[PDB]
C-alpha cells in the first residue's frame, strides 16, 4: 500500500493544493481582467495565459478531492483507503498547459514570419517530451527499471531542444528591444529554468528515491504546487508585464 | 461484465479528464476570441462556445458514469452493478454535429445557396448518428450482424458529408487571400482526418482484446471528440481572424 | 403496475430526454446572443423564441428527473417504483409554450393592424385545446372510454382553427415577400405541419395502442423528444432565419 | 391530515410546477425587455424582474414542500407528517405585493403626490396581507369565527386599494395616445379581477368539499398568482412599449 | 433548555426570517440597478445603502439556518435539538451594518468640510454602542443582573449621541434644502426614531421579560425582521428617494 | 483536545461570521467602486475585489472546520476527532499577502523601479510566511524552542517589509496634494498597526490560557484579517478616489 500520514502532512499538502487552487483562479480572473490595459495585439496572449492558469486550476481541484479521496481519519491520523493518488494525472494537466504555456510567450513576443514555424516545432516537442514521459512514469521504478529509463531519456530529448530554442531565439531578440523588455525577457528565461527542472528532478527521484517515508510524499506535492504556481500564474504575470512594456513601447497603451 | 487492470481505469478517467479540461479551455477561448474577431464572424464562434459548452458538460457526465461503474477491489476494478451508458455520445453527437456543421458554414461567405446546404447536411448528420445507434449499442459477440449493418447504413449520409465538405471548401479557396487559403485547404484535412476516426472506433469495438477494447473504444472516442470539436474550433477562429484582418475588421 | 425496462430501454429514454434538455437550454442561449443580428422590430419575436426553449428546457429537467425516479436498478433491470411518469406534465409545458409558439410567428410576420385581433384567437384557440384535451388525457382510455373521445374531439376544434388560419393567413401573406422570405415561411408550415400532428396521434395512440410493451413506451418518449425539439428549437431557428432575412430586406440589418 | 387521490397531488402539482415555469419565463422577458423600451421606463421593468424572480424562487420551495407532505401508498397520497406550510404565500405577498403597486407608478408619469400615494397603498396592502395572515392559519372548523373576522378586516385595505387604483388610472387615460388608453382601460379591469379572485379562494378555504377544497385552494392561489405577477408585468411592459412609442424614446 | 413550539409559531417565525432573507437580497438588486439613474455624486452612497442590505441578507440567511437547527419535528410538534438560538449573532451583523447605516446617510447629504468629522463621532459612537452592549446581552438576566444593567447603560450613552446628532444635524440642513428633500429627510428621521428604540426595548425585555413563553419568542423574532427590513431595505429606498430628489434639484439627474 | 465553554465556541464562531461578512461587503463595495474612480486606478480595486473574494472563500471553510471541530455535549463543547486546521490562514496569506502589496504599488505612481521594489516584498513576504508555517504547527508545550526560532526567523523580513513601505509611502507624500497627503500618512500608521498585530497572536499562541488562549487567537487572527484586507482596500479605494478627483478622471 502507501504510508499513513499524521494530521500535520495531511494538512500541509491538502493547504498547499488549496493554495494552488486558488493561485490558478485568481489569477484567471487577474487576466481576463488584465486585457482591457495593453494593446490589442498582445490580448490573444493574455488570453493563453488566462486558460493554462483556468485549465490548471481545474486540474488542481480534482487532485484536491484525489487527495481527499486516498486517506481517511483514524484515532487522529490520516490512513491510506486503498484509492490511488498519482501523479500521472499531473501529465493530462502537462500535455494540454505546457504547450500552451511556449505560445503564450511566442504570441506576446514579435512574430517574424517563421513565428508559425518556431512555435508549431516547441508544441510538437513539448507535445513529444509529456507523451514519451508517460510510459515511463506508469513503470514500476523497481520492477520495470530498464522501461523507465528509456522513456526518460527519449522524453529528455524534445525537453533540451525546447531548452536550446528558448535561450536562442530569446537571446537574440532580447538584444533588439527597450531595457525594460530585456529584464523581463530575461527573468522570464531564468524562471522557466529555475522551475521546469523540478519535474524531471521528480521523476529521476521516483527511479533513486522518493516515496521513502511520508516527508517525502509531503515535500514532492509541496513541490508541485510551488512549480505550479510559478511556472504557470508568475510566468502568466511576467507575460502580462511583458505586453505592458511592449504596448507602452510601439504606443499602443489605451488612453 | 469484464474487470480492468488499475492501468486501464486509470487510463480511460485520464483522457475522460482531458477531455473535460480541453472543453472548459476552448470554451474560455471562443468566448474571449469572440471580441477580438471581425463583427460578422462572431456569431460562428457563440456556436463553437455552445459546442465545447455542451460536450464539456456531456464529458463530465460520462466521467462519472465511468468511476461509478466500477470499484477498486484486490488491486483491481471490478464492475459495480451500476451501468456504463456508451451511448451518452452519440446523444451529445445528434446535437453538436449539427451545430459543428453551422459554426464552419457561418464563418464562411454567405451565399444564396447556403440555407439549403446547411440544412441537407444536418439531415445527413442526424440520419448517420440515428442509424448508427442501434449499432452502437448492438453486442459485438452475440449480434454481429446488426453492428455491421448499422454501420454500413450510416456511413452512407457519412461519405455524403464529406464529399459536400471536400467540394464546398475548394470552391472557396481560390477567391481568398493565401492566409485564408492555407486555413482552409488545412480544415478539409482537419475534418478528414478526425471524422474518419470514428468509422475506426466502430470497427475496433466490433472486432476480440477484452478489456484493451474498451480502453481503446473510449480513448478513441475521447480523442476524436476533442479534436473534431475543440481544435476544430480554433480553426473556425483562426479562420475569422484571418478574414477579419483582410476585410479591415479586426477591432485592432 | 407499468413494464419493465432494460438497461437498453432505459438509456434511450433518458438519453433523449437529455437531447431534448441540452437542445432547449442551447437554443436559448443561441436566440439571445442572436438578438444583436437582426433587425430591431425584430428582437421582440427572438425574445419570445427563447422563453420557449426555456420553459421546455426546465420542463424536460423535470420529466428527466421523474424518469429516472420511476425505475430502479434491479438484478440489470430497471424495474418500476411505483412513482408516476405520466405524459399530463407535458400538458403544463404545452399550456404555456403552444401560445407562445404562435406569438413568436406572428411578431416576425409583418402587423396589418388586425394583427392583435389574429393573434388573439389563436392564443384563446390554442389555450382551449390544451384545456379541453387535459380531462381526456387522464381519463382511463377503458374505464374510461367516452369522455376520452368527447374531450379528444371538442380538443381537436380549435386545433383545426389554428391550422385553418396558419395556411390561409400565411399563404396570403407568403405571396407578398422575396422569394427568401417565402421559402423560409413555406417550411415553416410544412414544419408545423408534421410535428403539431404527433400530439393527437399519441392521444389517439393511448385510446387504441401504446402501453402495450416497453418499445412502446420509449418510442413515445423519443417521439415527443424530436417533435419537442424540432417544433419549438428547430422551429425557432426558423423564426431566427426569418427575421434575418426580413432584416436583410427592409435594409435594418445592423451594420 | 387528509389522503388525497393521484389525482388530486398530481393536478396541485402541476399547477405549482405551472407557476414555477411561468415566473422563470416572465424573469427572462423583463431582463431582456428592458433593452428594448425608454430609458426612463426600465426600473419599472427591474422591479418586473424581482418581482417574478422572488416568486419563482418561493413557488420553487413550495413545491418541495407539497410533494414532502404527502407519500404514495397503496395507489394513495398519504400524509407524511412533514408539514405543507400554505402562510409560505403570505410572506411572498407582503414583499411582492408592494413591489406590484410600485412597479405600476414607476411606469406611469410621476407627479408631485405620487411618493405620498404609493407609501398609503404599501401601508394598506401590508396591513391588508397582516391581518390575512391570523386568518389563514385558522382552522376552518375549530376556528371559523376568527378566519371570517381576519378576512373582515382584511379586506377593508382591500378595497381601499381597490378604489385608489381605479381613480388614479382612469384620470390618467384622458391625457395620452389612443393605444395607452386601452391599455390602461385593460388593466383596471385585470387588477379587479385577478385581485378579486384571492377572496374568493379565501372564501373557498373557509367552507367541506375535504381534499377537493386543498386542491382549489392552492390551484386557485396559483393560478391568481401568475396571473397577478406575470401577467400583470406583460401589461407593465406593454405600457411600457406604448409610451415608448409615444415619446420617442423606443431604442429602435 | 427552551420552549416547545406548534407548527404554526415555527412557521410564523420560519417565513418572517424568509421575508426577511427576500427583502434583503431584493433591496441589494433594486440599488445596484439604481445607481444608473441618480446623478453621480450621489452614487457612492447607494453602494453603501447594497452593503447594507447584502450584509443583512447573508447574516439572516444564517439565521434562518440557525432557526431550523434549533427544533426538529416530533409528534406533530417542534422541540428544541439543544443547538443554540440566540441573540447574540444578531450584535455581529449590527456591528458592521449600523454604522454602515450612518454613513449612507451622511454620504446622501451635503459634504461640508466637517462631514467627515461628524460621520467619524458617528461612526465611533454606533460601534462603541454595539461593543458596549454586548457584554450586557450575553450576561444571565438573572444570575448576572449588575452586568447586565451596568453595560445597557453605558451603550445607552452612545446611542443617545446618535440620536441627538441626527436631530440637531439634520434639521438644521433639513431648513436649507426644496420641500421635497426636506419631506423625504424628515420622514428618515421619523423612520430611524420609530425603528431603533425596538432594539433597547428587546434587551430591557430579556431583563423584565420576553424567554416567558413561545409567544414571546415567535414576537420578538418576528419584530427583529420588520424593525431590520424598515431599517435597511426602507431606510435604503428612503436614501435612494434623496439621492434622485437631490441630484433632481442641482439638475446632474442622467438625461 | 480541550472542551469549550458555550460562550467560547459562540465568540469564535461569531468573529468567524463577522470576518465573512466584512470580506463579502468588501468585495461587493471593490467591484461596484471600479466604476467611480478614474481608469488608471481600477486594475488595483480589481486586484483589492480578489483579495477579499479569496479571504471570504477561505474563512467560509474556517467556520466550517471551526463547527465541525466540536460538539455539543452536557452544555459544553467537546472535540469531535475532526480537527481544525488553524495552518488554512498561513497558505491564504501566501497568496492574498503578495497582492496586499500589488495593490498599494498599482494605486501609487509607477515608476522605474516599481517592478523591483515590488519582486522584493513579495519574495520577503513569501519567506515570512513559509518560515512563519513550521513555527505555526509547532506544539507551544512540547516544542516551543522551534515555535520561538521559526518566529524569530519569520520577523527578518517582516521587519524588512515594514521599513520599505515606510520609507516609500514618505517619499510620495510631498509631491501629491494635501487630501492625498493625509491619506498616505493614515495608510502607514494603519498597515503598522495592522501587520503588528499579527506577531502579538504568534506570540500570545506561544504562551497557559487553555481555551481562551484558542480563543484569542482566533479571534485575533480574524480581527487582524478584517482590518488588514477589507479596511485596507477601503484606503485603496480612498487613495484611487482622492488622486482621480486631483487629476481630473473622476468618471463624474
Ligand atoms: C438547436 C437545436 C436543434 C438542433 C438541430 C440543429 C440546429 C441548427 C441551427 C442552426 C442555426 C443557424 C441559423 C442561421 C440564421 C442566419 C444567421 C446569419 O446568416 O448571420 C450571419 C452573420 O452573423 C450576419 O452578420
Ligand atoms: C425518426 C424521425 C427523424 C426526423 C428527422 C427530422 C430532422 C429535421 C432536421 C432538418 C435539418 C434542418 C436544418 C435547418 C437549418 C435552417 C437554416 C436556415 O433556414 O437559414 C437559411 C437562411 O439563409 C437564413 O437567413
Ligand atoms: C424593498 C424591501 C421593503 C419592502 C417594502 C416595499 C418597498 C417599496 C420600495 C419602493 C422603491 C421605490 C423607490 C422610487 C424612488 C424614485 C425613483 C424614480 O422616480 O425614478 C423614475 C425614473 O426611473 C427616472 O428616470
Ligand atoms: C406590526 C408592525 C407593523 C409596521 C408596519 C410598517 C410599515 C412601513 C411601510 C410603510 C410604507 C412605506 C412606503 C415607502 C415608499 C417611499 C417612496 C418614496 O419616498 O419616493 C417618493 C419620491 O418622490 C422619490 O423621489
Ligand atoms: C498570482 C499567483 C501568484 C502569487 C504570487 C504573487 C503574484 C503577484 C502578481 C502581481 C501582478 C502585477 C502585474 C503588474 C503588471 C503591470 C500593470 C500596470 O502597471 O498597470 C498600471 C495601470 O493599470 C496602467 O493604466
Ligand atoms: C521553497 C522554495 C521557495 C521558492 C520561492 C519562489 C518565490 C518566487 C516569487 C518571486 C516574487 C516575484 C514577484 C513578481 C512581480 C513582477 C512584477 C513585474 O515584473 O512587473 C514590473 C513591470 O514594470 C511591469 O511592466
Ligand atoms: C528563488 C527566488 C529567486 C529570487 C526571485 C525574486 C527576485 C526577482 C528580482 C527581479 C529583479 C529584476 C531586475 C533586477 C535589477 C538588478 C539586478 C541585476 O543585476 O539586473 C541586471 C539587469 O540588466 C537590470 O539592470
Ligand atoms: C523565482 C522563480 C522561481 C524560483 C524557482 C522555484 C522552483 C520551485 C521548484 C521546486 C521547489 C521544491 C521545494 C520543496 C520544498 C518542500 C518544503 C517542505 O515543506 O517539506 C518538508 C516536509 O513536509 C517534511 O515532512
Ligand atoms: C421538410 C420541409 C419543411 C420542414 C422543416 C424543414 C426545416 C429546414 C428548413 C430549411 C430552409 O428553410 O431553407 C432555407 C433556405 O434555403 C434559405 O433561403
Ligand atoms: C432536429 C432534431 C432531429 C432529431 C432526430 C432524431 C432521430 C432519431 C435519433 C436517435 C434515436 C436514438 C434511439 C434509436 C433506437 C434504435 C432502436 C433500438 O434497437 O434500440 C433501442 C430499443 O429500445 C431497443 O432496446
Ligand atoms: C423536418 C421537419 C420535421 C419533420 C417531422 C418530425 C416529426 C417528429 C414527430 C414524430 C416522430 C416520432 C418518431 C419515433 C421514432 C422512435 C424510434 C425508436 O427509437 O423506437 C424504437 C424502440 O426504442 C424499440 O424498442
Ligand atoms: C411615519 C413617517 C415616517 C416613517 C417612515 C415612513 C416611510 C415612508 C415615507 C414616505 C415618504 O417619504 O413620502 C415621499 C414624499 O411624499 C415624496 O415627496
Ligand atoms: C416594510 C415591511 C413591513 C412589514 C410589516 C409586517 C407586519 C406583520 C406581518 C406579518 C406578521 C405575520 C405573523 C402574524 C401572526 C398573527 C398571530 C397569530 O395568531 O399567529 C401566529 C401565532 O404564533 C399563533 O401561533
Ligand atoms: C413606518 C416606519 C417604521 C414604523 C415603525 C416600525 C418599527 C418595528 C419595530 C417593532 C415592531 C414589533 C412588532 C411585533 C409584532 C409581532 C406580531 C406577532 O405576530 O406576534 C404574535 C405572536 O406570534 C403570538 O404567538
Ligand atoms: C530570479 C530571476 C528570475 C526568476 C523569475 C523572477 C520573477 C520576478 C521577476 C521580477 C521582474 O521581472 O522585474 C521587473 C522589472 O524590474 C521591471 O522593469
Ligand atoms: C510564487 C509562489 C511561491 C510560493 C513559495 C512557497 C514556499 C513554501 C511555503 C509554504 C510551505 C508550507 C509547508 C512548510 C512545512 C514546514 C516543515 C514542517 O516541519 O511541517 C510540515 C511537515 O510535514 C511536518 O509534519
Ligand atoms: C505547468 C506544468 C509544466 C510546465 C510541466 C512541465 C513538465 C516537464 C518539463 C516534464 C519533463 C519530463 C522529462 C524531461 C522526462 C521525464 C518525464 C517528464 C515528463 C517529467
Ligand atoms: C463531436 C462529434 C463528432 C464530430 C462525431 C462524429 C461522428 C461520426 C462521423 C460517426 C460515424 C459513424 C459511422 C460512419 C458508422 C458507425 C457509427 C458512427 C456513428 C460511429
Ligand atoms: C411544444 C409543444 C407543442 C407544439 C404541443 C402541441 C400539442 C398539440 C397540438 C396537442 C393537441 C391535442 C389535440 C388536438 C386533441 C387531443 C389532445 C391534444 C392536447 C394532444
Ligand atoms: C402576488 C400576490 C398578490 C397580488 C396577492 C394579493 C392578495 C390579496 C388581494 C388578498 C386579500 C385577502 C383578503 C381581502 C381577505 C382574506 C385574506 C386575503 C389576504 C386572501
Ligand atoms: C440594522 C440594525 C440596526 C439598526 C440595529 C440597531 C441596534 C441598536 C440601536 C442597539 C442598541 C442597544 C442599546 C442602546 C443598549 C442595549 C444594547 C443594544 C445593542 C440593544
Ligand atoms: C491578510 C493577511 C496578512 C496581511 C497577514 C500578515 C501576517 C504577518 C505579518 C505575519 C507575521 C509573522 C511573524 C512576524 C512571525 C510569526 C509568524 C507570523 C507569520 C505570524
Amino acid at each position: 500500500s502507501a504510508t499513513t500520514l499524521t494530521l500535520q502532512q495531511f494538512s500541509t499538502v491538502y493547504n498547499m493544493l488549496s493554495f494552488a487552487v486558488a493561485s490558478m483562479l485568481g489569477a484567471f480572473a487577474f487576466f481576463v481582467m488584465g486585457r482591457k490595459i495593453v494593446g490589442p495585439k498582445y490580448r490573444l496572449a493574455l488570453v493563453v495565459s488566462s486558460l493554462v492558469v483556468l485549465i490548471a486550476g481545474y486540474h488542481y481541484w480534482r487532485i484536491m478531492g484525489s487527495w481527499t479521496a486516498a486517506y481517511a481519519l483514524k484515532d487522529g491520523m490520516y490512513v491510506p483507503t486503498g484509492e490511488p493518488f498519482n501523479d500521472a494525472y499531473r501529465y493530462v494537466d502537462w500535455l494540454l498547459t505546457v504547450p500552451l504555456l511556449l505560445t503564450e510567450l511566442v504570441l506576446v513576443m514579435k512574430l517574424k514570419k517563421e513565428s508559425g514555424s518556431v512555435l508549431a516545432k516547441l508544441i510538437l516537442a513539448a507535445i513529444a517530451m509529456i507523451a514519451l514521459g508517460y510510459p515511463g512514469e506508469i513503470s514500476n521504478p523497481e520492477s520495470q527499471a530498464g522501461a523507465r529509463l528509456m522513456w526518460g531519456v527519449l522524453s529528455t530529448v524534445p525537453f533540451l531542444y525546447i531548452l536550446y530554442v528558448l535561450w536562442v531565439r530569446l537571446g537574440d531578440a532580447i538584444g533588439e528591444h527597450p531595457a525594460k523588455v530585456q529584464v523581463l525577457l530575461k527573468n522570464t528565461r531564468y524562471l522557466i529554468l529555475l522551475t521546469w527542472g523540478f519535474y524531471p528532478i521528480v521523476y529521476a527521484m521516483g527511479s533513486y528515491g522518493w516515496l521513502g517515508g511520508a516527508g517525502s510524499v509531503v515535500a514532492v506535492q509541496v513541490g508541485y504546487s510551488i512549480a505550479d504556481v510559478t511556472a504557470k500564474a508568475l510566468y502568466g504575470v511576467m507575460i502580462f508585464a511583458i505586453a505592458y512594456a511592449k504596448s507602452e513601447a510601439d504606443g499602443s497603451l489605451p488612453a
